[PDB]
């Protein structure tokens, strides 16, 4: 077992591909979004699945989202639990 690759890059072929439908994106429908090739059509919210543009969209961990949902989920206020915690241990 001898390899050395990790991550989405180095398109096998000699072109780009849609990170939504996984299809060969042409130079006519190539829409750059979050440093990734997206289809002017595919470009939608992974929550409601609505058409978006290079201004109303919002990506976080690779997935797209509409301002509404993006903020409705992302944005927030004072709210935390007493879960987190650390402690020493003999080593
Ligand atoms: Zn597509
Ligand atoms: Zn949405």
């Amino acid at each position: 077992g001898s390899s050395g690759s990790s991550g989405m890059k180095f398109q096998a072929p000699a072109r780009e591909t849609c990170v939504e439908c996984q299809k060969t994106v042409y130079p006519m429908e190539r829409l750059l979004a979050n440093q990734q090739v997206f289809h002017i059509s595919c470009f939608r919210c992974s929550y409601c699945n609505n058409k978006l543009s290079l201004g109303t969209y919002a990506s976080l961990h690779g997935r797209i989202y509409c301002k509404p949902h993006f903020n409705q989920l992302f944005k927030s206020k004072g709210n935390y639990d007493e879960g987190f915690g650390s402690g020493p241990s003999s080593g």
